[PDB]
């Protein structure tokens, strides 16, 4: 048995949700998901250290910035989030939200992952599209940020002695620096 | 027997390389190689597409582009590459860097990947710096062009209906567009 549920109290998957996020902090070598506010980010593999830094951030947003939370379950295992931000988002305090989103036709989607071991399965399509839905029945437009320096090469290069030097264009221009590697 | 074989003809190795990115392309869902100038890329899976628009631009890198072609093989089989740009980068056709960075010290890192299959095992790194030091040693200060639409949630979101409304130095905003959808 597996499908999209709601969770009626978020803050009451928050075990079984800081698990889920640190095997996709481990699966994609610490690429995700984002620690904006975290200086010297843990070990990919490191439980323990990911835990005390994501913690408290996870315990916030299942308390009060989430106003919907979904997942993916199957046989009542959640393999797949997204959540709905949606409630006066003008007094949330989303860090990444300009003024010109803070008005009442905004809809912000985040927090939406899927278990690694079960990608291009047709778990993200169905989420994604639930919460397009969802925000649109309630009169609201789909919003989402992302954070471009978490491309693949450009993040491999970066912790390889490699700094952003230009940005022209679609392209970001990165150059070698010796002392940056040996710095390492 | 396996470690960096230089390539001293690339144009020799056409085929298997293009099977090679076939592979990255279908396990990156579309996403590696960067197919840039093509404005409808082929379904991860559809080899035919894929090489209809990537192997007229491998033929011509191998043989115009690249000045230097590296792999790393476990005997014939090619599970890694890379390769160097430093001879005239003014005259090679290269329009995805500025003209104030096409000067003599310049050096330039492209076609580094690795086989899906052998991720975690050292093969990258061992090219990178294999490719870093060449260049130094050639006087030539390395530098490497990516792609920043190409982190995974855009490219996924952007294949969904959403389209950047707003950009900023550490994100990009999205927003969903129905009528486009």
């Amino acid at each position: 048995m597996e499908g999209v549920k709601k969770i009626k109290n978020p803050s009451t998957v928050k075990d079984e949700l800081l698990e889920l996020m640190f095997r996709i902090y481990r699966s994609t070598n610490g690429k995700y998901p984002a620690l904006e506010w975290v200086k010297r980010k843990p070990n990919p593999n490191d439980f323990n250290g990911f835990r005390e830094v994501y913690e408290p951030f996870l315990k916030f947003r299942l308390s009060q910035e989430f106003d919907e939370l979904y997942t993916y379950q199957k046989d009542n295992r959640i393999i797949g989030t997204i959540a709905l931000v949606y409630k006066r988002i003008k007094e949330k305090g989303i860090w990444w939200v300009p003024e010109e989103l803070m008005n009442e036709k905004v809809g912000l989607i985040e927090f939406f992952v899927v278990d690694p071991e079960f990608q291009g399965k047709g778990i993200g399509s169905t989420l994604l599209e639930f919460a397009v839905k969802r925000l649109r029945s309630l009169g609201k437009d789909p919003y989402v940020v992302t954070f471009p320096n978490l491309e693949a090469y450009s993040y491999y290069y970066m912790k390889k002695g490699f700094r952003e030097i230009m940005r022209y264009k679609e392209f970001v221009i990165l150059k070698f620096n010796h002392k940056k590697f040996q710095l390492e």
